[PDB]
C-alpha cells in the first residue's frame, strides 16, 4: 500500500515533467515560458522525492516509526515554485513575495522539526509551523490577491479562484499530519502515504495545469 | 543561567517579531514594508532559534562540551538579511551586494567548521573564518560606505552611524568565542549564552530599529 | 598521492581567488567587477573545499570506502556561480538562466544520492544524474549560444569557444566517477584525486580566465 502509493508518485510527477517540459521547449513567449518551466521543476523535484521514497531512502525511524523526513528537503525546494506560480500571475510585489516566500520556508522548517521531535514537544513545533501557514492563508487571501484583482480588474474571479484551490489543497496537509500518527493516530503508514501522494499530485500536476489555464485567462481578457 | 537566557532571547527577539510585523502591514509605502520586512523576518528566525534551544533542540556533545550548533543555521538565514538592511538603505551595487553576501556565508560555514572541529584544527578555521568577516568590515567601511555617501550626499553621517553599530556589535562575536570554552575558556557557557543574546538582541531588535530610525533621516534629508 | 593533490587543490585555488580578488577590486565598470567576483568566489570556494579535505574533513568510510562527499556541498554553491559567468556574457533570458541552475542543482543532488548508495542503486541515481546533465547540455549548446549568437552577432565565435570548453570539462566529471570505484574500479582513489583536482582546476581557474578573455572580445567586437 504505501510502495503502491509511492511508485503512483514517481509515475504521475514524471508525468507532470513530461508534459510541462515540452510546454516550456514550444512555449509562445517568454511568459509561457516562465510559468511552464516553474512547473516543469515542482514536477521533477517531486520525481525525485517519491522515486528516493520508494526505494528507501530519506526514511529512517523516529520516535518507533519509519518517517519520510525527506518530504521536507524536497517540499523546501518546490513549493516556493509553487508560490512563485501565483505571484510571477499576479504581479505580486518585491515584499509581498519574500513574506510568501520566507513564511513558507518557516513554515517547513518548523514543520520538520515538528516531525523528528518527541511527543509533546511536537505538539509546540506544530502549532509554530501552522501559525506559519495561516500568515500564508492570510497573505494570499487578502494583499496578494487585493492587488492581483486591482492589477488585473477584468479577471478578478481567475484569482479568486487561484486562491481558493491552493489554500483548499495546503490546509488538508496539516490535518494529514495531526491525524497520522503524528498526533492522533486515526489511521496507518499507508493511508498517510496515500494522503501526501494525492494531495502532492492535486497541488503540483493538478494546480500546475489550473495556473496555465489561469494564464490562458489571463491573456484573453485582454485580446 | 544559560536557561534564563534563552528564554530571554525568546521573549525579546518574539517582541521584535510582533513589533516589525505591525510595522509591516500600517507601512507607509513599498519602501517601508520592504525594510520592516527584512527586520520582521531577522527577528521571527532568531526567535525559532532562541526556542529550539531552550527546549534542547540543535545542541550535541562536541569536544566534550554540549554545544549549540543551532545557531549557525539560522545565522545563515538571519544576517544576510541584516546584510539587505544595509544595502537597501545604501543602493548598493549588485557585486557589491553578492559580495557582502557570499564573504558574509563564506565567514558562516568556516566558522561552523572551526566550532564543530578539535583544537588546535579549529583555530586554523577560526582564522579562515575571521579573514572572510575581515573583507566584510572593509566592504562595509570602504566601498559600501563611500558609494552610499554619494549618493546620499546630505546623510553621510547616518551611514557612518549604521556601519560602526554594525561592525562593533558584529566584531564582539569572534572576540566571545575566542575567549569561551571554543578557544580560552576564560568564562563559562553559561556567560557565553549571555554575551550571545546580548549580541543577538542588539544586532537584530537594536540594529532593527537604528536601520528604520536611519530610514526616517535619509526622507527627512529629501523632504 | 590523495594528499599531494588535495594540497595542489588548497593552492591552485587560493591562487586563483588572489588573481580575481584583484581584479574584482581594480575592474574598470560593473560588468568587469561582476565578472571577477563571481570567479573569485567560485575560487575561494573550492578552496576552502581543498582545505576542508586536504585536513581530514568531508570525508567518511561509505560502501567500505572513504569519500569525499564533501564535493557536493562546495559543487552545489560554486557551479551555479560557472553558469552564471555564462549567463552573464550571454545575457541569458530569466527561464532559461533559471532551467540552467535548476538543471545543475538536481544533477549534484542525484549525483550525491548516487556517491552515497551502494551498488546497484546507485547506477540508477547515476543515470538520473546523467539525465539532468545532458539537459544542461542541450540547454547551453542550442538554446543558450544561439540566443546569445543574435545578441552577439560579431562574436558568435567567442560563445561557441565557451560552451565547447565547458562541456567538454564537465563531461569529463561522470566519466571519472563511472570510471572509479564508483563504478568500474579501473583505477585508485589517488588518480581519481588526481583527476577531480585536474577538472576542478581547469573549470575553475582556467575557465575563469577563459571567461574574462570572453568578455574582452565582446568590448573589443564594439569598439
Ligand atoms: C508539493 C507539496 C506541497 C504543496 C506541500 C505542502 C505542505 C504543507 C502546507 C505543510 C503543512 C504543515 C503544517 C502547516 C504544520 C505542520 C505539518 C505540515 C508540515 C504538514
Ligand atoms: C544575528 C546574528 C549575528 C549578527 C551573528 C553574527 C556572527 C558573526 C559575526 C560571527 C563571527 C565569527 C567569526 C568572525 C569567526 C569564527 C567565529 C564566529 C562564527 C563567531
Ligand atoms: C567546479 C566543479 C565542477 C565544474 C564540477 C562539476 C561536476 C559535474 C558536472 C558532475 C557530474 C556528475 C554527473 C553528470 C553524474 C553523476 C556523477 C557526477 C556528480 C560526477
Ligand atoms: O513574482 C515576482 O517576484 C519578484 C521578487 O522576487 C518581484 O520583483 C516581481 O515584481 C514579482 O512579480
Ligand atoms: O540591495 C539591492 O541588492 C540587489 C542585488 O541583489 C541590487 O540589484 C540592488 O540595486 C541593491 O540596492
Ligand atoms: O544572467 C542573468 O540572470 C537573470 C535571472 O536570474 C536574468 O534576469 C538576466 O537577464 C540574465 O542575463
Ligand atoms: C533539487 C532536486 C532534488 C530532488 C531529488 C531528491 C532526492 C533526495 C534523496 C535523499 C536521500 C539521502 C539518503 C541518505
Ligand atoms: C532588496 C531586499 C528586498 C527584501 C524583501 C523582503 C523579503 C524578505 C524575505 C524573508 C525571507 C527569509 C525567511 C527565511
Ligand atoms: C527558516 C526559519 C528557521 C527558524 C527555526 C529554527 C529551528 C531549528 C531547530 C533544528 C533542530 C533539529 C534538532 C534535531
Ligand atoms: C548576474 C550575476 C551577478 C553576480 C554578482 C556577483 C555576486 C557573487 C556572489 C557570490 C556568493 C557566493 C558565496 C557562497
Ligand atoms: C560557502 C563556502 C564554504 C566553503 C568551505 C567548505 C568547508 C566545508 C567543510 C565541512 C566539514 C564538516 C565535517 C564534519
Ligand atoms: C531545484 C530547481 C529549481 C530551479 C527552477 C528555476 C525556474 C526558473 C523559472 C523562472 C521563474 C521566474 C519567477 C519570477
Ligand atoms: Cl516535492
Ligand atoms: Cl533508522
Ligand atoms: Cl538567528
Ligand atoms: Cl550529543
Ligand atoms: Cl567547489
Ligand atoms: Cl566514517
Amino acid at each position: 500500500m504505501t510502495q503502491a502509493w509511492l511508485w503512483i508518485g514517481v509515475i504521475s510527477m514524471a508525468l507532470g515533467s513530461v508534459f510541462f517540459g515540452f510546454g516550456a521547449h514550444n512555449a509562445k513567449n517568454e511568459r509561457w515560458q516562465i510559468l511552464y518551466t516553474l512547473n516543469f521543476f515542482i514536477c521533477l523535484i517531486a520525481a525525485g522525492l517519491y522515486l528516493a521514497m520508494a526505494l528507501g531512502l530519506g526514511v529512517n525511524v523516529i520516535n518507533g516509526r519509519p518517517t519520510y523526513w525527506v518530504r521536507f528537503v524536497t517540499w523546501f525546494c518546490s513549493t516556493p515554485l509553487l508560490l512563485l506560480d501565483l505571484t510571477f500571475l499576479g504581479r505580486t510585489s518585491l515584499p509581498l513575495t519574500g513574506s510568501l516566500l520566507g513564511a513558507n520556508a518557516y513554515m517547513l522548517v518548523t514543520g520538520f522539526v515538528a516531525t523528528v521531535t518527541p511527543k509533546p514537544m511536537s505538539y509546540i513545533w506544530y502549532i509554530v509551523s501552522c501559525a506559519a501557514y495561516l500568515a500564508i492563508v492570510y497573505l494570499l487571501a487578502q494583499p496578494y490577491r487585493i492587488a492581483a484583482e486591482r492589477k488585473h480588474p477584468r479577471s478578478k474571479q481567475a484569482f479568486r479562484t487561484l486562491v481558493t484551490v491552493h489554500l483548499v489543497l495546503w490546509t488538508l496537509y496539516p490535518i494529514v499530519w495531526i491525524l497520522s500518527p503524528e498526533g492522533f493516530s486515526t489511521f496507518t503508514q499507508g493511508s498517510e502515504t496515500m494522503f501526501y501522494t494525492l494531495l502532492d499530485i492535486a497541488s503540483k500536476v493538478g494546480f500546475g495545469f489550473l495556473s496555465l489555464n489561469t494564464l490562458h485567462t489571463l491573456e484573453q481578457a485582454t485580446e
